[PDB]
């Protein structure tokens, strides 16, 4: 009903607004930076947030609002919230200026809220010696997003290159940083707050409450819960139960067996589940997989196709990893539809379930036909996490890490073959079995196996990659126990005929991705 | 002089190392041509696997067998530390029906020894069963019964565990032991290299002397002594192949400059030459064999070029390692025997500066091992700029002295950010046969890794090398 406008500026962080806004209770509404008047002036927009960004607002390519949507939130009386590049460009479109940093800011920072009297308690005044002297030169107040803080200092984290020299238009100085002086501006005539820190990640322990703040207090929204939007979807696909059919691509993840849990309760017999077998899964997947889905659901259809021949054929020599991933979605699409054909129902009565997300339909917006049904749009993998415990599933399903849907593809680096994959499942296979025996797979995001077609002295090479993830496009390398390590990698080494060697991938994203291809 | 025969151990340089020690010539030797030599005993090596045996029990040659050996004594006469006994009453785990099978001895190898028990390094997958001909039971092991065996009508030896490492705490009373009192020995090794130097001495009026400079420990310390008798006849060269770290050529002559400053020094610059040469080569093997051949026609190249090839002497810092493992002008080794252990401590006794004493050893071939694939500048100029980080910070966070060897190593393959992939590698080395990776502190790893992702452009995706020696080897190629 009432919702807040999130544009995308590139940042790292976009899914955490998005989040942030889904646990405080209103609808997100995500588009990019370019976003045209005619596609959201007839919208229930009761305010805009600006996103940080990998960019300098100074170059040129940098990304901008157009001067009539900027223009537009003003005249309508819309209040906007700037982070990091957001605020940055709250300052260059109206009248500011913005430079590169003399020291760079990352990590967890203490800032200093502003306030007429508060203006003593920075020591730091030097490093822009009295603290009258520095802040005579800008308007104070004696702010709203604050609001019920309780401490006039707080933590926040930091990512930021370039920051504001010169305060825009009749702007308050609200907040102060050890290495930067503008850390936050405010405007009272047209509601604009901006903010160099990213309120939206955990480590900023008062974040929400600033979105708290800006939705309800300053935006004045009345409204959504995200985790009612399945429910209230399901009891209305209620109606179709007789009459249409359901069918959905099983995986053996997380998302499509929850997804399937609730829809099978409604449609029972009208439900068919394909799993399409790829040649590209880890040793016994298959087997496993299928094995878990019958258990779970006993009454269930369960159609299983092995296609890996299909798969491995087309792969042949292919060492582009784009190439590669357009082959194994071509390819999968031609082989769902012929299974979709081979059950003889009607398509004009046919809904095709996916257990998308709300990360994949941020992702979407950005840069055999069936009747889409998706219950869980507006959800986060949390979400589906407590989802699938409230159906009582098996604790496998609801801890098991995220499998790609290329596979071993993108984990065989180059050609692409039966050999490398039997040796790739040997490795990975120790590798994950000995992370549940020493207890780290359930404090791990995702771990895995990756071959080289590399050799060391001659065999293959093997990397060993293990990430903690936060959201979509931000993780960190694991740190897995040198002891443990050691038994791992020695294990691998002597069991597995073909690797000579054993690495452990220390990168973090970004800059590296979690995947190698 | 001592036999000691190679059946393929990876402690085989330890067991040299032992009899280094206790001062005993050695002749090493594969698993034929012995009767000539003078052999007062014989050492039977280990090995992974898990013939003149004759002619040892005829002239009456003791052995002594090591692990594998122990075993293939065994047959021809029909892991960790661990503490092993050597007083039947003593053994707890088993109690006296157990040892009633077998025959004990009321043994000349663990003479001197004090305590009934003992600490050995452990590494085998088989035992032995049962006991050759009229053998003695000397020792016991909680996982092993028949550790230790003893004959004493041919005095032969034979123990399970490894006595030729540290790890072994009697391991050199056991080696002095089957060496002075069983073999009846009566060569200091560090006295040789001063012998062979006084010896040249008697050459300097008329000779001359050449050296291939590379700043490692071994050729710089060859060339402190050998220059000082030598001085202006002395003549030391440095080839920069294009194959160095940063900035290496230009530190390597200007530390020698500085720390021998009456050295005659030509430094000559190969580098257009090795990497032309190199173009299009990516077998590991085909790139040392060819920069060899440049190294050789570049060095003798470089020696046409200054003033009697009839009196020149060529000094290297050949180690025993080095002539272990093989078996113009007058060529002159005076090394020939020490290990990297001695030279480090000569190098001490020069007053020379830590620098060099303390530096890891680098491979001939230089970043062409080290770069995975084609070489070209661009990929040598980004493995420079990691190598350069990750060592500099190891030596800044304190870690550069406790570890052995370390090294940045670029690959082929490529990754999303699509750039190179780098490898760090860190090894803590014993000897030329085993080395374990060394454990960088999480905290520290992260802070290179940072520097590296942030400063280096080409490389998007660094991995850390969590291999050990065996199986895997200190270099990639
Ligand atoms: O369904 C998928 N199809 C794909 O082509 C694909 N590529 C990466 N991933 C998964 O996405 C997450 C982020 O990985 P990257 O940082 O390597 O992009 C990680 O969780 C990856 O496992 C994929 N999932
Ligand atoms: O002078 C050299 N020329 C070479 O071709 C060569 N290959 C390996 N190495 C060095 O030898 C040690 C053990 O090497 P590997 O464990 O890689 O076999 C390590 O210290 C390596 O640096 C070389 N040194
Ligand atoms: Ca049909």
């Amino acid at each position: 009903y009432d919702k807040i406008l999130v544009l995308n500026f590139g940042s790292q962080y976009f899914h955490l607004i998005v989040k942030r806004l889904n646990n405080i209770k209103i609808f997100s509404e995500t588009k990019d930076y370019g976003v045209e008047l005619k596609d959201i002036k007839d919208m229930n927009i009761k305010g805009v947030i600006l996103s940080g960004g990998p960019y300098s607002v100074t170059e040129a390519g940098s990304p901008h609002l157009k001067k009539e949507v900027f223009e537009y939130f003003l005249e309508k009386k819309i209040p906007i919230f700037g982070i990091c590049y957001g605020m940055q460009e709250i300052a260059v479109q109206m009248n500011g200026e913005v430079k590169k940093s003399k020291t760079s800011e990352y990590g967890c920072t203490d800032v200093n809220i502003l306030r007429n009297d508060n203006i003593n308690n920075i020591t730091y005044c030097r490093n822009f010696s009295s603290a009258m002297d520095l802040y005579s030169n800008y308007k104070l107040m004696n702010c709203c997003l604050f609001e019920n803080i309780k401490s006039d200092i707080t933590t926040v984290w930091m990512n930021h290159n370039d920051e504001v020299t010169k305060i825009p238009e009749n702007f308050y100085l609200v907040s102060s940083s050890e290495n930067c002086l503008i850390c936050s501006i405010y405007n009272k005539e047209y509601n604009i707050y901006g903010v160099q820190y990213h309120p939206e990640v955990y480590e900023s322990l008062d974040g929400e409450l600033m979105f708290y703040n800006f939705a309800y207090n300053i935006c004045k929204c009345k409204k959504f819960d995200p985790i009612r939007y399945h429910e209230l979807e399901l009891k209305n696909i209620e109606k179709y139960k007789h009459d249409h059919y359901v069918i959905a691509a099983m995986s053996g993840g997380i998302d499509s067996t929850v997804a399937a849990a609730y829809t099978h309760k409604i449609f029972k017999e009208r439900f068919f589940g394909i799993f399409i077998d790829n040649g590209l899964l880890r040793k016994n997947e298959a087997e496993n997989v299928y094995t878990f889905l019958k258990s779970t659901f006993p009454d269930m259809n369960i159609t299983k196709i092995d296609a890996s021949e299909n798969f491995l054929s087309n792969l042949q020599g292919v060492t582009d990893p784009e190439q590669k991933r357009k082959i194994i979605g071509k390819l999968f699409i031609e082989e769902f539809e012929k299974a979709v054909n081979n059950i003889d129902i009607d398509i004009n009565k046919t809904f095709l379930l996916q257990g998308t997300l709300y990360p994949d339909i941020i992702e979407s917006k950005c840069s055999l036909k069936f009747k889409l049904f998706e219950p869980f749009k507006y959800l986060f993998k949390d979400d589906v996490k407590t989802l699938s415990r409230e159906l009582n599933l098996p604790e496998e399903i609801t801890n098991r890490h995220p499998f790609p849907g290329p596979g071993l593809a993108i984990r065989v680096i180059g050609e692409i073959n039966k050999h490398k994959l039997n040796i790739l499942r040997e490795v990975d296979d120790i590798f994950i079995n000995d992370l549940k025996q020493y207890g780290l797979y359930n404090q791990i995001s995702q771990a895995f196996a990756v071959l080289l077609s590399s050799k060391s002295v001659y065999d293959y090479v093997c990397v060993l990659r293990a990430v903690k993830t936060s959201s979509f496009m931000t993780a960190n390398w694991y740190q897995i126990p040198y002891d443990i390590l050691d038994k791992i990698t020695t294990r691998i080494l002597s069991e597995v005929k073909g690797v000579n060697r054993i690495l452990y991938d220390v990168s973090s994203k970004p800059p590296a991705t979690i995947e190698f291809e």
